[PDB]
């Protein structure tokens, strides 16, 4: 059913610090996690250039941000190229303990937290925002697995039989308390419009 698993020494350590250290600009978190989405996409993208089936578990390529102001959730979706289990539990996909090592390095060298995605784990900034975060993947590869994570150490892996996806990332933000601005669809879009401009592929603001 639900496998647990501890982060490794470097990961719980990054996480804490994005926890802890006070930091005002944590509007960041969601150009990172659009980032990693446009990257997945890219690699879709390019896989089925020689591979045109690896489309059939859905062509189109796209990022949907969804609030929910009863739930207290923002959703990422993308129909990028997924995640296996291996992958979710490897960091989800990132080098990040050699990423961590460097951002840590940088944070000395006078960087600051903005600048987290310059070393493959940006990720994480997740948690600038969210008590909780869920992510739900499906790879052309593997089956649907649900990782989840509030921080403390650990994280789990279930295989998700929720709603298939069809192929893709969906990252779920349980936002803490005093951070329901991120559910505004004023703010959202002021975001994304500030860090998010350029990427390749549509982002459609959900309603509420
Ligand atoms: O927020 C995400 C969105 C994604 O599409 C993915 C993902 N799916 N497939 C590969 C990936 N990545 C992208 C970022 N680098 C690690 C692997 C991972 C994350 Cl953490």
């Amino acid at each position: 059913e639900v496998e647990t698993f501890a982060f490794q020494a470097e990961i719980a350590q990054l996480m804490s610090l994005i926890i802890n250290t006070f930091y005002s600009n944590k509007e960041i978190f969601l150009r990172e996690l659009i980032s990693n989405s446009s990257d997945a996409l890219d690699k879709i993208r390019y896989e089925t250039l020689t591979d045109p089936s690896k489309l059939d578990s859905g062509k189109e390529l796209h990022i949907n941000l969804i609030p929910n102001k009863q739930d207290r959730t923002l959703t990422i979706v993308d129909t990028g190229i997924g995640m296996t289990k291996a992958d979710l539990i490897n960091n989800l996909g990132t080098i990040a303990k050699s990423g961590t090592k460097a951002f840590m390095e940088a944070l000395q060298a006078g960087a600051d937290i903005s600048m987290i995605g310059q070393f493959g784990v940006g990720f994480y900034s997740a948690y600038l925002v969210a008590e909780k975060v869920t992510v739900i993947t499906k790879h052309n590869d593997d089956e649907q697995y649900a990782w989840e994570s509030s921080a403390g150490g650990s994280f789990t892996v279930r295989t998700d039989t929720g709603e298939p996806m069809g192929r893709g990332t969906k990252v779920i933000l349980h936002l803490k308390e005093d951070q329901t601005e991120y559910l505004e669809e004023r703010r959202i879009k002021e975001i994304v419009k500030k860090h998010s401009q350029f990427i390749g592929y549509p982002i459609t603001l959900f309603v509420e």
